[PDB]
């Protein structure tokens, strides 16, 4: 179950860091977009 | 204690895959978003 | 180790707020984002 847990957790941590830099790049224009 | 994290992360699942549609349609312009 | 994923957990529910808050913000161009 933890260990299962953790793999998510990790996953979501993945899925957040990709969501931050998407939103940064619209928020500041980087590169056009 | 593990029972409520379940849905604890659950729960972000959730609010990130909201993210991740409303994220995309922005990048894309989905139906002029 | 479930002390441990509490945290890491409670850190992805602020980051999701965040992005939350930000990407309201682009979609109803609050203030002018």
């Amino acid at each position: 179950e933890v260990e299962a847990l953790e793999k998510k957790v990790e996953a979501l941590e993945l899925k957040v860091q990709a969501l931050e830099k998407k939103v940064e790049a619209l928020e500041h224009g980087w590169d056009g977009r």
